[PDB]
Parts: C-alpha cells; structure tokens; sequence
C-alpha cells in the first residue's frame, strides 16, 4: 500500500532473459508453425476464430521496441500462441504436437529463468 513495500526484486536483466528465452524458441525445431504471423488470407477460418492472433516474430518486435510493460505480459503472449494453436488444430496433427512441446519447451525455461 502507500508507502509500504516488498523487497524490490531485480528487474534490470529481465528484458535481456525474455530475449534469451525468444531465441531459444525460436531455433528449436518444433517452432516452424510459429515463426510467422498465420496468413489471415490464406487460412479459412483463422481471422474469425482466433480474435487475437500472436506468433514469435510480433512477440520479438513487441519485445525489442519496449511493447511488453514486464516479464509476465511477455509471458501472456507466448502462451497465447499456443492457445491460439490448441484453440485451431487437433491434438493429434503436427502442428497439434508442435505447439504442445512448444509450450512445454517454454513452460520449463521460465521456469528455469525465473522461480
């Protein structure tokens, strides 16, 4: 409250961890179905189905121009693209799979980094 707080926890390296943890998901494998935006164009149903559609690349220009306020809205993000993903494909597809072991990759990472 007013004048009354926790212990400040050190923030200062958290825009670099963020990025760190991007890169990681980036290069892994499984992250193909990701990389880019979905083409709202050339993929029926996606613009009306998925009302908030996120991928790496927008997270890394969110990230990168000072778009994410702290760690936990970077987080909200990255999830959201693999509840994006599980909202629009089948568990048992490869982009289904994808975006399972995506998140898992993700989940531990964060994990790792921050608790």
């Amino acid at each position: 409250s007013m004048s009354v707080k926790k212990p400040k926890r050190d923030d200062s390296k958290d825009l670099a961890l963020c990025s760190m943890i991007l890169t990681e998901m980036e290069t892994h494998e499984d992250a193909w179905p990701f990389l880019l935006p979905v083409n709202l164009k050339l993929v029926p149903g996606y613009k009306k189905v998925i009302k908030k559609p996120m991928d790496f690349s927008t997270i890394r220009e969110k990230l990168s121009s000072g778009q994410y306020p702290n760690l936990e809205t970077f987080a909200l993000d990255v999830r959201l693209v693999f509840d994006n993903c599980e909202t629009f494909n089948e568990d048992d597809s490869d982009i289904g799979r994808a975006g399972h072991n995506m998140r898992k990759y993700f989940e531990k990472k964060w994990t790792d980094t921050f608790k």
